[PDB]
Formats: C-alpha cells, structure tokens, sequence
C-alpha cells in the first residue's frame, strides 16, 4: 500500500542509524542519532510525514509503539501508530539485508566524508538511484501518483 | 523542469531557516541551521538529492555559488548548480511570500513546540499538505511520475 511505512533502527560504530523504508518501493530516508529515544525518533516521524504521504508506519520495537512522544507526533502527523511483528517472517530477512547493504555502502564512501551522518546521507542517495530497471526513487513516485489518480 | 530546485535561507528569532523549494509544484523542504555556512548548505543539499531528483539547483547567494564545499557536494550528488538571479522578477515576491507564509505557520505552532526546529517541521507539513485543489505534495509526485514515463 502506498501509504506505509516501516521504522528500522541500526547500529554502527557507537552510533544509531534511524531508517525510514517505504515497503512497497524500498525507498528509504535515514539519519544518525545519539541514542533511539521516544523524541527523536518522533521528530525523525514529524520530518518523513512533512515530506512524503506517511499513512501507517510499522514501528521498529516496542518501546517506539509505548512512547508518549512518538504517539503525540503521530497524532499531530496523522500517522496510524501499528506494530512491527513480522507476521510475514521474510520482513525480518528484506530489513537485515537493507541494513548490511547500508553499512557496506558506508564503508565504501569512508574515505570521502569526515563525518558518519555525510556517509549516511550518501548512503540513502546511492540506495534511492539503484537500478534493480527502475529506482527505489522512482518506484515510490509512481506508486503514489498511481494512488493519487 | 521537473528537477529544478531553488534555495531559499531566512532568518527568524536569532536562527537561520534554510530552504529548498520545488519550483514547478512550491512543495518544500527546510532545516533550521546554527548558521549558513558552506558545509550546512553543502549537507543539506546532499540531504535533499538523495530523496529527489535534485537535477538543477538555484542558490540562494553569491557565497554558496562560489563555496568549493557547496561545489564538492553539488558534483558528487550530480547537481548542476546555477546561480538564483531573477531573471523573472516575480521570483523574489514568491519567495519572499512563502517566508512570509512559513514565518507565519511557525507562529501559529508556537504552543506546541518547545525548539524551533519542530515548529519548522510543522511548517513544512503544513505549507507540503495545504491544497490550493491539489497540494504541493501531490503536484510534485504527479509532476516527477510524468517526466519518468
Ligand atoms: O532514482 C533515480 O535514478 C531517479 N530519481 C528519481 O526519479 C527519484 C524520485 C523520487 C525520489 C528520489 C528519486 O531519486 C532519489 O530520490
Ligand atoms: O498533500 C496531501 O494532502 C497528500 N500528500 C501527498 O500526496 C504527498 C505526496 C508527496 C509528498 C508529500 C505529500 O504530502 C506531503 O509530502
């Protein structure tokens, strides 16, 4: 469905990566964090929603789903608030090759940004303009604009 | 035309708004920034190209126009950077009515943010989802599926 979302958090170095995937596309926006706390990952909600039709997001764990912060802002946002649980058991497989294929592409650019959140960030461009044939970027644009229509 | 985007920074309280606005469909994005250096411009371009189809770009000024480090980002993101001048005088009353309009939104949130940093985000989903009636969001993703098939 062209409105939903689902919430994956990783880690690398000492630091969190927060990942937004479009399910139907793999479209993804992402960002590096401090630690995976009820406000920034409610912000980081606030921030997709703004910026694409965020319907339901698929929360990453349980503590996300509780948060009252990630609850306001999905409220405020018009997000549905669902769960994770990967009664589709090849969802936990699709999320833990994302998140190698993520860090393998850090590893690549490492020698051209300084900082972790560059490397990230050129990380979601290369991962939106990959040809698989047509783009995660373009996949999600036609899918919503087929919605739309 | 499908890939022309414009940068746009104002000011608000002490801090610096910094945005990028679709100029074919007015749907946006925007950061609140410490101040607009090279490097936050240079980052939040990186930002953008990896969630669009960033293909032309006008800054915002003459400073990152020249910035080596805005230029670094612009061609490893394969952005052609153009200058902002409006050659087309009624660019500047857009603009300067759509900070105007963001400024104004960011009021209207006040309450309900405690950092101007949500307040922007609120922003940015509001001006995104106003329908017009179609929103800006809609406009872009209809504009960008076309231009792909
Ligand atoms: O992916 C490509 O080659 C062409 N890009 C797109 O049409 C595209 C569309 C939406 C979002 C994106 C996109 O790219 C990055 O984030
Ligand atoms: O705007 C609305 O009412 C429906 N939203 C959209 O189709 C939409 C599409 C793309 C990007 C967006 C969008 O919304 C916010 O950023």
């Amino acid at each position: 469905s062209p409105g939903i979302w689902q919430l994956d958090c990783t880690h690398l170095e000492g630091k969190v990566i927060l990942v937004a995937v479009h399910v139907a596309s793999g479209y993804i926006e992402a960002e590096v964090i401090p630690a995976e706390t009820g406000q920034e990952t409610a912000y980081f909600l606030l921030k997709l929603a703004g910026r694409w039709p965020v319907k339901t997001v698929h929360t990453d764990n349980g503590s996300n789903f509780t948060s009252t912060t990630v609850k306001a802002a999905c409220w405020w946002a018009g997000i549905k608030q669902e769960d994770g649980i990967p009664y589709n058991p090849q969802s936990q497989g699709v999320i833990e090759s994302m998140n190698k294929e993520l860090k393998k592409i850090i590893g690549q650019v490492r020698d051209q940004a300084e900082h972790l959140k560059t490397a990230v960030q050129m990380a979601v461009f290369i991962h939106n303009h990959k040809r698989k044939g047509y783009s995660a970027g373009e996949r999600i644009v036609d899918i919503i604009a087929t919605d739309i229509q």
